[PDB]
């Protein structure tokens, strides 16, 4: 196989990405999310770094459980589906920080 980078999308880049996770993962979440990025193509574009941010993990979570209509374990699982390739492009990649770091994690406490 040679491809470089065949993937336009964030649910594309995912799914070749996720042979890194998969074959430390078992099969059962691999293919629940493998048909779901796949049709997911109804909103269409890549979407980068600069479009992935805290309030689209937000709304898109929302969106998910309203519109889609699914559980909270299942959205959870979904968009950190999503922050796998995000992670990836933060950990080699060109991203600094994910947007869970600021929407999940609140500091609260900085000295002061």
């Amino acid at each position: 196989m040679n491809n470089p980078s065949d993937f336009k999308s964030f649910h594309d880049f995912v799914a070749s990405y996720m042979k890194t996770y998969s074959r430390r993962l078992e099969i059962g979440t691999f293919r629940h999310h493998k048909s779901c990025m796949r049709k997911f193509k109804e909103y269409c574009e890549g979407l980068q770094f600069h479009e992935l941010t805290e309030d689209f993990l937000r709304d898109y979570l929302i969106y998910m459980k309203k519109t889609l209509c699914n559980a909270d374990s299942t959205a959870q699982r979904n968009l950190s589906t999503i922050k796998i390739y995000v992670s990836a492009a933060i950990k080699k990649g060109y991203m600094e920080n994910d947007p869970f770091k600021d929407f999940g994690l609140e500091h609260h406490h900085h000295h002061h």
